[PDB]
């Protein structure tokens, strides 16, 4: 009756956090569980977390979110991992185009369980994609399109024609992205960072360059005005190793 779903959501509220206090960030991804609701309307509510500094309490901000393609609770199988580009690892990325457009390059892989959950390749034949959260970003490293909401789904996929096997389908029908939300969420953290850490404006010269997921800074370090709660504390760790799966799922 009804697909499975992954809703990401990060819930932030201000805090005294420790700087190795000062005034920053207390923040943690969670899943929202709905597969009601359409696709898009998810809001901004508060979260349970409170804070020891003013009495303040958190807000949760929906991220993004993606319907399974096909009915079942066995789409609850299906689930991926997110993780934010650094110019200090191994792989490199498309570093002028960040430059040129000012915003982040994040790699998000599909995966499945039995779980290691086992990946699923691209069309292509890729372990992962590179993608942007925001629009009319071009890559001339990967000649592609980066923003997620435009090319995951038709990557994942394969209408056979020059391929000429059985026409391919994404396990993921639509990767809806909430822009406004991500658009509010690095603007508090680029400003909480600014203000905490001012050297960080070096590599850190625009709020759309904020990795608002594994919270790296482009230099590799993790922010200064952000303290994160995995799973001790409520959260969940994204990034390579990060696994999440949709969920909800409905047979009737």
């Amino acid at each position: 009756a009804n697909p499975s779903r992954l809703i990401v959501a990060i819930e932030i509220v201000e805090d005294e956090i420790p700087l190795t206090k000062v005034d920053g960030l207390k923040a943690r991804i969670i899943l929202i569980e709905d597969n009601t609701s359409e696709v898009g309307t998810q809001r901004v509510l508060p979260g349970t977390l409170v804070s020891d500094k003013d009495g303040s309490q958190s807000l949760v901000y929906p991220l993004f979110e993606a319907p399974v393609s096909f009915f079942g609770k066995l789409g609850d199988s299906n689930g991926m991992r997110v993780w934010s580009t650094t110019t200090a690892d191994i792989e490199e990325f498309d570093e002028a185009a960040m430059a040129k457009f000012k915003t982040r390059q994040f790699r998000i892989q599909l995966i499945e369980k039995p779980e290691s959950p086992v990946i699923v390749k691209t069309a292509d034949q890729q372990d992962y994609l590179n993608i942007t959260f925001d629009k009319g970003v071009y890559s001339d490293m990967y000649n592609a399109d980066l923003y997620v909401g435009d090319v995951l789904v038709d990557s994942y996929s394969d209408d056979g024609v020059v391929s000429g096997l059985s026409p391919l389908y994404s396990p993921f029908s639509q990767f809806y992205v909430y822009h406004e939300n991500i658009d509010l969420v690095r603007q508090m953290i680029y400003d909480t960072e600014m203000r905490v850490n001012p050297a960080a404006a070096a590599h850190t010269t625009a709020p759309g360059e904020i990795d608002f997921l594994t919270f790296l800074a482009v230099d590799g370090d993790p922010y200064q005005g952000i303290q994160v709660l995995g799973p001790l504390d409520g959260g969940i760790t994204l990034g390579k190793d990060g696994n999440i799966y949709a969920s909800g799922g409905t047979d009737g």
